[PDB]
């Protein structure tokens, strides 16, 4: 049925880049958390396929890319996976969508 319940709090953001086009994203290693670290956007290329979106901005925490659960993996992994997209003409970024306290 229509899967919809308090469990997964994220936002799927698909993009359209050119074959071999730099995604235009900069992630780093974060400590904040409970058991494992998270992927936090350190910097973004003001003028890329990811930024052009407007929603994805420095800070947001990445969870996966094009269907690649990165949550848990070290920054290196995310840095190696985020690069692959370069060749791809599409990019699906999924970050956390927490409510405005």
């Amino acid at each position: 049925g229509s899967s919809g319940s308090s469990g997964d709090n994220c936002r799927e953001v698909h993009l359209e880049k050119r074959r071999g086009e730099g995604l235009g994203v900069a992630l780093v290693e974060s400590g904040w958390g409970s058991l494992l670290p998270t992927a936090v956007i350190a910097n973004l290329l003001h003028g890329g396929p990811a930024e052009r979106s407007g929603a994805l901005s420095i800070g947001d925490r990445l969870t996966a890319i094009n269907g690649t659960s990165l949550v848990g993996l070290p920054l290196a992994a995310c840095q190696a996976a985020v690069r692959e997209t370069k060749s791809q003409t599409s990019v699906t970024l999924s970050i956390v969508h927490c409510p405005p306290v």
